[PDB]
């Protein structure tokens, strides 16, 4: 499997181009498996033009200037008001994998979120991290034992949030998948005690098959008490699915169609997020995701009740092209696209973002 | 005339990509009897874009486990949510005709409508079905003889329930069939007794034109004093015309715009059918068609007021490609493909389907 | 200049067709003269966009056979609600020219709108019209003289309504004609006596530049009282002017936008339909055009509040393929057409058609 | 460094102005033709500003007693052939030879009134050449040190500018991506100045530019009704709606979409200019009916300058008077106050209708 290796920055000029870019250099199953997502696609086009909807105002004579992109969240002092999303597999896009990834992420200077389907260990991770705040992403075993090792083993790796996705009982009708019969080229070291033997060779449908089905909120309450800590409950779109959360023990909602990979036919995740952040009413902090491409994006995103974003396939775009440093040109870009709409609409910090009027768009995409 | 004649299961990724498969292999008058609409086809389009009007919400902790497809329809217990349509003619998309199709639905566990335009005998369908529960769907004669003689043919042959398909009074302006110059090139035996002669070499329009046009209600209470069996209402879009049917004594309301192959202009079905829904208004059994396309719109019809859907144009398709097995191919697809879809859903069972909250996207396929 | 000759019946599909293939046998600069429309014809495209913001509904069970598409306008007794509408210069698309479509329209039975731009002669269309009625459409000279000897020649000649087109008081600005320098091939003889010359090698622009720009509404109260005639009053979109026409004595209202080839960036004539009628409320008649096509359209036009539509564009495509025969053809056609139509929405008669449910469509055309 | 932008003089026949962007790609150097034909991230906001015309419908109205409508105004004082005057814009070399000063001429022959560019690759002598006498408002970008601010100003009001244009919706550019992927490094000087140009503009320096130029001052760039409050009660003269014609925030609104809230708040305390997206004169209509009193012009002008120096300009500002000539005869508008009371269609289906 014949994945990239070359380490360099690049120039971004914008998100969309990486994905044309990184076609190019990375091998067609893996590259379409991450590139692709449920049926003809359309709710990922929604994921995409939901931004539309919600359109931000220049502001003028506002007494800005340096806008200041820095937050905290879960006391994590972070450059930017953004995360890395779990991601599974970096080593579909480049070998150094998922430690590429955690070294970008880390030197740019915010919180990586690893994947319970890593391509990587743990080990091989933490030295790419070299002490940077992670936290942990579940998919569950039925075994209960199973998960109290998993949660206590991604403790002492320094992990200070768990993160369950709960989206993903079943798998996604990834066509661009299934026309591939794309299966992993490695294994996943961290949850085949479950697979029992190699993930190598699996499609993701019975991964996602030998993971648990059944999840109910008690889970939630049981990860929280085992692991002692902070708990998001990952791919949330309806609110009632935020009270559910809250009301069982999670210390923050995490807002997210999965990057349109899961369920099909579905709202772009944006449209989803105002009435959820309603719902939550600042119980707990909002981290959201799917389709987040630039820096007007996190903005909005923040404006509508979010207090960070989780991005994803821009960076794994940035990794395939230049690694570690590729990556971190991704991250860079979207600090700096950031703090440009800042200064425009007159946000000296991430607290006004927050607090912005958004203009409504009826019409939508075609206008 | 060259139909298909290979039988196979066949791979179904999705269902529209079965549209261009079979043009491969039917030929050219046959293919454009089945897949085009009328005028322009505009309304055959907004059959497939109401889906976007309406989208699913993922729930999660939902404590779900391997979903339970079946439901219950006036007394037959069917495997999935759905019935096979009346369609006529499927000697047009393969050389086993109504037989084929009969066997896989059959086979499957779900209702085989008949056409009263099939291209076979009743005895021809009946080796097809080997015992599975068959509804009959007539197209009036004029002379009343004449409609208790098929109407008692058809129950004869085992018929539990009548279809009385009333928005065909005179043809659509299918554009296609008229420049393709179509005609049936095979007779129907169920109604030959009216036209002039056999119906091979007519068009579908004086096949039409021999039948009832002027039908009121009265026609509904004959069918039902006669046949002594439930009479559902076919091709209802208008909420008066479901009270209207139920008075009359229709014991299921059935809507349906034929697949845009009538009316012109007028809406895709899915964007009339909670409107009927409210006027029923659990008085009697609804059945949804007229686009159904994924296990999508199998749950979004259930949750909008439809108790089964009805399939057409997808599983013809697979009977060209494939005979009994490439239409039996199709059927399991479409429980497959509800079984993701209720799993994500946090539906148990297809009564949870009927729960379901749906979300509004006023801005349409564009997005 | 070139004008087909050819005289025959023509199949007629769709009347959408006929467009491209009278361009095949039309000199481009008359054939473009005849399809094009102000500006990039956005305003052409809602005419025809618009009849998707109000659909229609099937109805069964309606006791509906052979349905009548006769009715009665100002004491007119004709075969359809449609009257041919008023064009210049129908020597561009046939050599036979006005007497053709004068022939086609007496033998169909219905009315022939003379245009004052015609480039036949009074005495050469009433010899095609042998007797049929006709209503005389008025350009306005500038001098009041000249408007009382044009409507004593359109009296004596047997016309029994006059038509003020008031919406050209300047040209439209048509894109395609000017591109082309587009002009006029043929005199005009009826309004000769007010341009400085012949028609021949004038733009429209200097023709409409010749004609009356200030019309108030005395110009309506002055043709009623010098004609006694019942006046129609024509290009009307604002209900306002419905109002003001009626106060200034007109005896009828005809809503239209010129087939878009006036006022550019305006909406589709029937959008403004149901605004006007409600003002109008039944204190006279309502001729309705701007964009029909379909038997449909002129279903919802009755539905929307006109008693009648005029047609355009497609009679004299019909005209270039046949002369007065393809002209007819095309009437025939709409004839059929709206039969079908009423046949399956449940309308018996004229009157039933006037009183159709409409559904709504938000998403309008891409749905 | 070198750039060869065309120089021929000539009169064009204007059938539309759409139809000037690309006939101008064949005769403008390909990097500068993209910095004036461009906009931010992928145009969507330029797409927007364009499209926003089919929100609002013009009604055509009948027997409405008019004839040779007149399309002359007054706006501060200055009478004018038309509601709509030449928007400031930089590098009008980049189009043609005789860059400001050709516009400069086109402007003054017609009319109306020329906006003067800090940003200007020609003097105030060479403009005013061209100007021969005609009005000049002067726009800013300010600089950091005040007494630059000051000297621009004086200098301004020198030259003979009559009105202060402050543009403060660029107080970072906007992310132009054809500028970047052309790796476009603009050609020539800027004589009026001389970047670190000041970010941090508050409310203060409203008041500070009319208290120094003793000037009527135009805020620049609004698009949220509050800034039209806020600059008002700093002592602004004026409001001029504009999004910069896209080439600023992304995947904010079609400019025209954002007027009536404006107009509303202003309530005609002081006059309005709107821009971003003006082709048609149906859009100078409908710009006036929804509360501007007038409208700016930039690309097609640029356009038509690049095509035939100051002759192709006037050709473009004559377009406009004879286009929105006609729209007023259709509509019933005898003269420009009417427009502003011109009833409106609304149309929420949007440009696909
Ligand atoms: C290739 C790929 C792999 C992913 N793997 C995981 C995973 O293992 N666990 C998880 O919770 N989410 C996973 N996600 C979802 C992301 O966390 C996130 O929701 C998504 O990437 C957001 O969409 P965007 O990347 O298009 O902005 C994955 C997404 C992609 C594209
Ligand atoms: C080729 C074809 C033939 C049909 N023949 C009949 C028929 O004989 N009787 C009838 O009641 N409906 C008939 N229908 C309508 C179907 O019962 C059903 O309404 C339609 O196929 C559903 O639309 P879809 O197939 O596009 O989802 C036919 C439909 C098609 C496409
Ligand atoms: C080529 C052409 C010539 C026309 N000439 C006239 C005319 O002389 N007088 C008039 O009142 N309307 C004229 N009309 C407008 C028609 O009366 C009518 O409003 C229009 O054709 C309806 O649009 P449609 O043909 O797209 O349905 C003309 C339209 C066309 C297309
Ligand atoms: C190439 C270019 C340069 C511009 N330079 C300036 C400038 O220096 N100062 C300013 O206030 N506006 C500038 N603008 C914005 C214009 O004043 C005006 O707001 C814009 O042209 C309106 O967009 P439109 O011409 O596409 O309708 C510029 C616009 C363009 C396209």
């Amino acid at each position: 499997y014949n994945a990239p290796s070359e380490i360099k920055y690049i120039d971004v000029v914008n998100t969309y181009d990486l994905e044309e870019e990184a076609s190019k250099v990375v091998p067609h199953g893996g590259f379409n498996y991450i590139a692709g997502a449920s049926g003809d696609e359309w709710t990922k086009r929604a994921n995409d033009r939901a931004w539309k909807h919600k359109l931000l105002y220049p502001r003028l004579a506002q007494d800005v200037e340096a806008p200041d992109t820095s937050t905290e969240i879960l006391g994590h002092k972070i450059k930017a008001p953004f995360i890395m999303a779990p991601i599974a597999a970096h080593g579909l896009a480049h070998a150094t994998k998922e430690a590429g990834t955690a070294r970008a992420v880390s030197e740019f200077g915010t919180i990586m979120s690893i994947s319970a389907y890593s391509g990587a260990t743990f080990e091989e991770i933490s030295e790419g991290l070299n002490g940077g705040p992670r936290w942990f992403q579940i998919y569950m075993a039925k075994d209960d034992q199973q998960n109290r090792d998993i949660l206590d083993e991604a403790k002492g790796d320094g992990a200070t949030a768990i993160i369950l996705t709960a989206d993903s009982t079943v798998s996604g009708n990834r066509d661009r998948d299934v026309k591939n019969k794309f299966v992993y080229p490695f294994g996943m070291p961290i949850v085949q005690r479950y697979l029992r033997g190699t993930a190598e060779g699996m499609s993701l449908n019975n991964i996602f098959g030998a993971s648990k089905q059944k999840i109910s909120p008690r889970d939630i309450e049981e990860i929280a008490a085992h692991s002692g800590l902070p708990v998001f409950v990952k791919g949330i779109q309806h609110p009632e699915d935020a009270d559910m959360a809250i009301k069982a023990g999670a210390s923050g909602i995490w807002v997210s169609n999965h990057g349109a990979r899961q369920l099909y036919e579905a709202p772009g995740s944006f449209d989803t997020l105002p009435a959820i952040a309603e719902r939550v009413n600042k119980r707990v902090p909002i981290v959201f995701d799917s389709g987040v491409r630039r820096g007007e994006h996190v903005a909005k995103a923040l404006a509508s009740g979010a207090d960070v974003v989780a991005l994803g396939r821009p960076v794994l775009f940035g990794l395939a092209l230049g690694g570690w440093q590729g990556a971190y040109s991704v991250l860079d870009y979207f600090q700096k696209d950031l703090t440009r709409v800042m200064q425009l609409t007159g946000s000296q910090n991430v607290e006004d973002l927050k607090g912005l009027d958004l203009f409504d768009n009826p019409y939508g995409y075609e206008y």
